[PDB]
């Protein structure tokens, strides 16, 4: 929370100390871990939604075809 | 890879069986999902942009200093 604002008024980084950067880094890292996770998940759910469109209906996908779809070829 | 799944109470919130959705609805869901995907990938970009900037500054001055002793224990067990 305090990370979003301090990073906006801190202007340049030398004004901070190392043990303060370790703090900004920590609270910005996991926010990136879960935003990237949430990203890859919905990105994968899009490849199966688009793949579903071309299989015309209730396409149950064998573990064989899921690999192809998840790479990008839906 | 675990903390994300815990706070991911909204990523699998009201999801539906994609093999049950009708062809018409799939296109309607593709639109909604395509908009959040492009919005989370931007916030992702600007965020990881900060991280690289702050990680560079740290390494520049003090850095990830880890005494060869403690580091050995990390690699050992
Ligand atoms: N449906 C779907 N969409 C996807 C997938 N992966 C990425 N996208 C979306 O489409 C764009 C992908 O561009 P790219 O040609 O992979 O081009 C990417 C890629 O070249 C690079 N990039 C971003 N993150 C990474 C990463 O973690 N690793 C690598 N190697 N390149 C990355 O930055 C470019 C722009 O990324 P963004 O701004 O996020 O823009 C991304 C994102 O909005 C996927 O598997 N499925
Ligand atoms: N072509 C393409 N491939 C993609 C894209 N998004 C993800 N990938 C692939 O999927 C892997 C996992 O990405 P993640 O789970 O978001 O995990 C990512 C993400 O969390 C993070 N990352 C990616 N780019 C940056 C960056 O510029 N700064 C920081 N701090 N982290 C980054 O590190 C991991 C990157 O791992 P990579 O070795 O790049 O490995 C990436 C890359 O191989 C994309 O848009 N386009």
């Amino acid at each position: 929370e305090s990370a979003e604002e301090v990073w906006g008024g801190t202007e340049d980084l030398t004004s901070l100390s190392v043990e303060e950067l370790k703090g900004l880094l920590a609270r910005f890292d996991e926010e990136e871990k879960r935003i990237s996770y949430r990203r890859r998940v919905i990105q994968g759910r899009i490849d199966v939604i688009r793949a579903e469109i071309v299989r015309r209906g209730g396409a149950v996908l064998s573990p064989e075809e899921l690999a192809r779809v998840l790479m990008g070829d839906v």
